[PDB]
């Protein structure tokens, strides 16, 4: 009930009760905020309210120190002083981008912007208010009864009445009734339960809202630079496939902290490894928010690195099926893979954060708080998809917003950036070297001859929110026809109801651009399926081009991205 204040440190009994967090406030501080916001409930061991019985007096501008005892204006005794008074709330030990933080709803992108510019100790408060917002909002849907068991991987939901209705997606993952964790699809559902059972006909699923922790550690611990490598031994025989990061590796062990970005297929995982190669004794903790991610690296690990120094951390809730190949739970090995939300409390020489893009200030705020180390490397690209942001409906977040790392990125520039992208055919590379890299992207690739573009708008049709454009797919069945090699395609848009047509009517594998990103394809077929701010977004505009190693045929509907695109235009 004692603490430190959240905005300059200062000890204090007080507490913002009107605050979701309710975060310890200093005299000084607790006045700038009462006294400019809605939030006049101040807490201490006993709460700032009217002692007078029967009296509900709670804010503490209508309040006094009545002796040892608080009162209002019609209770207090003659020789009572203001709890507000001089620019200060009476306690013990005796701001307008907090009130912003601590009053916002996180609907707008300017709540973000502020969450990522403001400072230190305000990002922690930002990111444990926003999270906490987050799960309060999942209460605040409705529930979906089974109706009928059709098969194995079909069923019929009756909804909640009055409640709205989250969107089956893969971003919405519910909790079955505690019969494990299920996920749907679109008055025939596609159910996807992550333990296999006999979906009980009339059993209820609810989305899972965790209870959101404090946050201690910064996003970003603060920067060292050093004369020369510390704590790091470099081998002097370093294999021929890794000598083109020595320099960086180096440049890793002379910082406390390092960034470095990676545009696809640029050489992201092979840094990672072979930073454990550079450095032989080094304990690294590899971390990703995704399993998916984490997998890669494991993947990756699996080639360069020897299995019996290798362990893929798995909590005892397993969530969905990850890499096999490694001890699992060893946190001692010195190769530790492991997702944020697993991480154990361990030390590390380095500690090497990928896909950076998709972390937010609370799982950067996490790796600092579970993991000591004396390096930390963080991989990604701010220029790839973010972290999908729930209540966030108006404005676009920039990548500069995305969280610290990405900041810096945008700002400062990258510590490292890997410039040759090795996976895609040149058109794809010059396309988006010139929409998102500022010209600094080069191919190592010629081109595949292979990149075709064909603008054609289409018809757009709604599942509920979720963009359909079925002539988008009568135009990839045609060039199927004709184009046999593409049967082995992957078939990519921003929408799953999109890739639940194109599944049905093409057979092709499908994924989401958010889902297909950190994957590669030798061929892609992408229809932008509508025109709105989420199909036009560059970032996604960006990954979802490169997937592909070998071709990729785009079905446009927005002109700007279509006469960027450097493909060979095709007709009808
Ligand atoms: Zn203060
Ligand atoms: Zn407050
Ligand atoms: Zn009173």
């Amino acid at each position: 009930a004692v603490g430190a204040c959240v905005l300059c440190n200062s000890q204090t009994s007080l507490r913002c009760g009107a605050c979701i967090r309710r975060p310890f406030l200093c005299c000084k501080c607790c006045y700038d905020h009462v006294i400019s916001t809605s939030h006049k409930l101040v807490l201490s061991v006993n709460p700032y309210v009217c002692n007078a019985p029967g009296c509900d007096v709670t804010d503490v501008t209508q309040l006094y120190l009545g002796g040892m005892s608080y009162y209002c204006k019609s209770h207090k005794p003659p020789i009572s002083f203001p709890l507000c008074a001089n620019g200060q709330v009476f306690g013990l030990y005796k701001v307008t981008d907090f009130n912003a933080i601590a009053t916002c709803d996180w609907t707008n992108a300017g709540d973000y912007i502020l969450a990522n510019t403001c400072t230190e100790r305000l990002k922690l408060f930002a990111a444990e208010t926003l999270k906490a917002t987050e799960e309060t909002f999942k209460l605040s849907y409705g529930i979906a009864t089974v109706r009928e068991v059709l098969s194995d991987r079909e069923l019929h939901l009756s909804w909640e009445v009055g409640k709205p209705r989250p969107p089956l997606n893969r971003n919405y993952v519910f909790t079955g009734y505690q019969i494990g964790e299920y996920t749907f699809e679109k008055d025939a559902v596609v159910y996807r339960g992550t333990t296999t059972y006999k979906l009980n006909v009339g059993d209820y699923f609810v989305l899972t809202s965790h209870t959101v922790m404090p946050l201690s550690a910064p996003t970003l611990v603060p920067q060292e630079h050093y004369v020369r490598i510390t704590g790091l031994y470099p081998t002097l025989n370093i294999s021929d496939e890794f000598s083109s990061n020595v320099a960086n590796y180096q440049k890793v062990g002379m910082q406390k902290y390092s960034t470095l970005q990676g545009p696809p297929g640029t050489g992201k995982s092979h840094f990672a490894i072979g930073l454990a190669l550079y450095y032989p004794s080094a304990r690294i903790v590899y971390t990703a928010c995704s399993h998916a991610a984490v997998d890669a690296l494991c993947e990756k690990a699996l080639k360069y690195l020897p299995i019996d120094k290798c362990s893929r951390i798995i909590p005892a809730r397993a969530r969905v099926e990850c890499f096999d190949k490694f001890k699992v739970n060893s946190t001692l090995e010195q190769y530790v893979f492991c997702t944020v939300n697993a991480l154990p409390e361990t030390t590390a020489d380095i500690v090497v954060f990928d896909e950076i893009s998709m972390a937010t200030n609370y799982d950067l705020s996490v790796v600092n708080a579970r993991l000591r180390a004396k390096h930390y490397v963080y991989i990604g690209d701010p220029a790839q998809l973010p972290a999908p942001r729930t209540l966030l409906t108006k404005g676009t977040l920039e990548p500069e917003y995305f969280n610290s790392v990405c900041r810096l990125m945008k700002t400062i520039g990258p510590d490292m950036f890997l410039g040759t992208c090795r996976r895609c055919p040149a058109e794809i590379v010059d396309t988006v070297s010139a929409l998102v890299y500022d010209n600094k992207l080069k191919a190592h690739k010629d081109k595949s001859a292979q990149c075709f573009k064909m603008f054609y708008k289409g018809v757009i049709t709604h599942d509920v929110s979720s963009a359909i454009n079925r002539p988008q797919i009568g135009v990839v069945r045609e060039f199927l026809t004709r184009n046999p090699a593409w049967r082995k395609a992957v078939f990519i848009s921003p929408y799953n109801s999109q890739n639940a047509v194109a599944s049905k009517i093409l057979g092709l594998p499908t994924q989401t651009v958010d889902s297909s990103q950190g994957s590669e394809y030798d061929y892609v077929i992408f229809t932008q399926t509508t025109e709105t701010a989420h199909s036009c977004n560059v970032n996604r505009f960006n990954v979802a081009i490169t997937r592909a190693k070998v071709g990729i045929l785009c079905i446009m509907s927005d002109r700007d991205l279509y006469d960027k695109l450097q493909f060979t235009s095709l007709e009808i």
